[PDB]
């Protein structure tokens, strides 16, 4: 099972977007600032985005 | 007595509150964003919505 | 003396301080985000009224 | 020497810079969010001023 | 050498960066929120000014 | 291998991205607020850069 | 249904138990240092007690 | 597979490793103050404990 | 009504609970460490003493 | 190279030590509890490992 | 008036108590840990004084 | 001039303290956790160790 994006590091909220739904249809995408803290439990159908000011992704994506 | 909206992750804050009214008619909808620092007390009519910075829902909502 | 607006919670910035003063005509209204880090003094005149991304009243408005 | 502007709780930044002008005319007036934190030494020129989200006093504002 | 600006406290920002450029013509000059946490190094020409939230210098700007 | 960009300190966004990209053309640049916080693991593909109030770099930027 | 313990402030840890377990027979007690950062849900059994540094209640010991 | 343990709450920590071993042979039992800040992934054979001052379960144990 | 106890400033616990019993024998005395957070309601009856790393009063007691 | 070792997760301090040195001789192995906040830069021959209130391994111990 | 104490950066807190009482025979002494968050008002008989893990004063001690 | 020691991470504070003193006669050595929240201005003799929970040197020594 697909769980990491690290080939999305430094790309578009928009360009990952559409490349984790390719990969992961049912993904439930949520885009955060990187630093957000992020008391959660595990949602396997959910992806988080951590992004930068200009709203890059920061970290890589992971299932969670 | 439901509690929980797990069907509402990654769903608009304009669906939450559709659907969490249709539940609980008398729910009073608050819409934080993630991370928020929440020492509050129990208000069973409450249900707070955690949301990511598209304002989409984050987080499973929960009564209280 | 009415020290606790429990009716508000929900409700808009603005109705709350319609009630607010009709409740307590010498009340000083501060709107301050949810999570806000209060190290004040009691005053008891004034009202804090805790608001979510909305600015709709996301915790009972007390005395203080 | 005044110190404390408790009769500015609740008034508008341009109504305490106004009154804290008259009172103090050397007064260095900063305007910060509630909850900032200050790590500051003292100046006995300056008032800071902590306001809400309606650019309200919410505090007694102090020289220092 | 000179380190600090107390001249500046209250200030706004384009006259705190001009005085600082006069007496320091190879400062690098950056401005941040008062309560930025700042775990830097030291660097000589570096001057950092921190703002209120209306763009005026709130404690004495300092070389480093 | 080129890892810091102390010559950056003060210039823009924009400037910093092209001097980056110049020295490092498979960067994958991050533009985050000084003081955020950076719970990160290693990419030496990456180039966090941390700015200011204005979008000036505020600190060396370094690979990782 | 006893909700609060106001009667309880100032007092032991050993006193608090005791007087809780009388009116609350089931209840689930934990004692943890007043500003705790507690990001809870309800649980209608237990009873948090917030002590100082003496092990004292610091404040008033609510059900949830 | 069982994921919660809400019969723990209030219990030693002694108890509670016992009856997790119990219930799930594998698990890898983490013990942390309350409000520890955790920014971790999932791990399907822990299982964090966050414990009182008194090391007793403060809130529901789950695998992650 | 006595509010604040400056004299006790750089005092020790014993020597502040001794005065603050003699000038109010109702106080429900509290003992924090300086910098403790502090989201409290006002009680009349309370003191506060924030306390150094010698447990000694850092900052004038004060009722709530 | 050997950069993350899953199989100590719940083990102590003096096994992960011990398994750590076999496979990296040259490990400067760091030891913090959870939450610690890390703002470092990358160092190879560095292995943190974040460790629980009992001293065992909380989290993944990853080079850097 | 004597107002900071840099020669006591590294001396023991038995050391600086000594020289500042020999400096200011009034002063109140107080001794917090480094980073101790502090939001007070200021007291021209006090002096703080920060020290590190050994006790040992690591920032200059200041009137305040 | 000696300003990081880099040769240090892993070792006691002990051999830290030995060592930084070969090189830098005049230092006055200071000895945090790591994480502590540092908001200081620079010191040439200064030399700020940050330790692990074994008070370990966890990151380079470096002047001020």
């Amino acid at each position: 099972m697909k769980t990491e994006w690290p080939e999305l590091v430094g790309k578009s909220v928009e360009e990952a977007k559409k490349v984790i739904l390719q990969d992961k249809p049912e993904a439930q995408i949520i885009v955060l600032p990187v630093g957000t803290i992020v008391t959660m439990e595990y949602r396997i159908d959910r992806v988080r985005i951590f992004v930068d000011k200009l709203d890059n992704v920061a970290q890589v994506p992971r299932v969670g």
